[PDB]
């Protein structure tokens, strides 16, 4: 039944509402100029020692640290939404536990494209917009963490999903039984296949043009894999270069493997 | 009129019965009997046979801990279905079920707790009373308050068509901190409210004033909750996991 795929897609929907504080529409609003909500912008040293008058050890770590501290909150927003879903908590603890470890970053790329154009990113929940370029100068190694993350996000943004679609879409991602270490792959998957019937018909309900979408954007998770993995082998680098450097716990427990 | 109140009502059963695995009624069957017994936890020995069937102390407190997280999403589905719940402010909304979960958690509790025990496992176990005093402190008085307040609040002898409505009612309640907009909230639960008072009017004839004394048993409920989060903190006092219990 249809009424329970939208049921479902609702539920979600709501639940990311509740979940996450800075939505795309609230980002692209942001982004687009929709007075009262614009940004400071940070595109060099002067406008990030400026952004602390008017935003919430060393500049790249500064910043660097910033990400991680972000990227701690976002996972406890992810880990929020995560028990939303109907099932996920009824599963087996361990299974619980290993597919946060596998999702949660996929997840965080995949709403870092809503707050993201060609040009830079929202920081400080939308009250700063840091440049593409700005990150870019970042002296060695910290001067390519963030591009592999833009070239994602403007092919990412391309295919115009709202967040209806994307609660849908990170459910999916979340409830993925090709977990490495999974103890009862069953239960998971039928999960993820209501999911995966309640996306596709949420894109074709509410991209009713945009041919294939639902299959352009299971093609994308293989993008999300890539940038995964990337970015743990650049932070290998990280830690043996930067040996006064600190790594938040949860993140480091959620890089083990 | 007094229709839109059974109508009311109905719904709620009708949606209580979908939301939670375990009702009251299946619960009694298996406390009173009637097909297998539960396996018992008394002891030591026992509990961990019962790990293979279905520090002691902590993995125990774990466990409620997992169950409780379980019942925050059966009860959320549920507080979805109450007419008007799902038009509120979403900050508001969040804020209901914030404060409201802890007040129904040991309301529904109490349906599956006689003098003597707890069922655990969705009935498929049997934790005694006894057992969980036992255990070392501030462990062993966890539990204990919570059958206190059950012993005396089953004396009301409601069924889970009377329990469904007083769910909702504690939901929908207009003194949680932070909230929004009051209004619309207390414009439900005056309307959950009167549907509880002809609920019980109808389903128990004989029991005098058995309305208020329910709603006097959130007196109860507070104060149970308020010990507990008390406890909570002395237990601080002792990763990934850490997240989702929060
Ligand atoms: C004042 C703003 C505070 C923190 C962000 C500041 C600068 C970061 C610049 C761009 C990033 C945009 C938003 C922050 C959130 C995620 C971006 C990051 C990403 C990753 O590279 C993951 C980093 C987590 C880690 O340190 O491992
Ligand atoms: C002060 C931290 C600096 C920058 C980001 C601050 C807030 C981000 C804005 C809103 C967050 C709330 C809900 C939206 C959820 C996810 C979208 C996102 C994000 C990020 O902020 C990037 C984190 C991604 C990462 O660490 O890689
Ligand atoms: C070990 C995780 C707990 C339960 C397994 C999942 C579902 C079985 C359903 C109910 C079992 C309930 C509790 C078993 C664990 C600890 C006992 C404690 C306490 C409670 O029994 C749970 C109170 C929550 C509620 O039913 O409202």
């Amino acid at each position: 039944e249809s009424a329970d795929l939208r049921a479902l897609a609702k539920h979600l929907y709501d639940s990311y509402i509740k979940s996450f504080p800075l939505t795309k529409a609230k980002a692209r609003a942001i982004l687009t100029g929709k007075t009262d909500k614009s940004p400071f912008v940070i595109y060099d040293m002067n406008s990030l020692m400026m952004g602390e008058d008017k935003i919430k050890k060393e500049v790249a770590i500064r910043i660097f640290q910033g990400c991680q501290f972000r990227s701690v909150e976002a996972v406890q927003e992810i880990t929020e939404y995560a028990k939303s879903i109907p099932g996920f908590v009824n599963l087996d603890l361990n299974d619980q536990v290993t597919l946060l470890k596998y999702g949660v970053h996929e997840i965080i790329y995949t709403m870092l494209a809503s707050l993201m154009n060609k040009d830079g990113v929202l920081i400080s929940e939308g009250q700063g917009f840091m440049t593409r370029e700005f990150l870019k100068s970042l002296r060695k190694p910290f001067g390519d963490f963030m591009e592999p993350k833009f070239e994602f996000a403007v092919k990412f943004n391309a295919l115009e999903l709202d967040d209806s679609d994307l609660a849908i879409f990170i459910a999916v991602i979340i409830l993925s039984g090709d977990r490495p270490g999974l103890l009862n792959v069953k239960p998971i998957e039928d999960i993820q296949d209501n999911l995966l019937q309640a996306l596709e018909l949420q894109l074709k309900l509410n991209h009713p043009e945009s041919s294939q979408l639902f299959a352009k954007l299971l093609q994308k998770m293989t993008d999300l894999r890539q940038i995964v993995t990337e970015h743990v082998q650049l932070l290998q680098v990280i830690k043996k270069t930067e040996t006064d450097m600190s790594l938040h716990p949860l993140l480091q427990e959620i890089y083990k493997d």
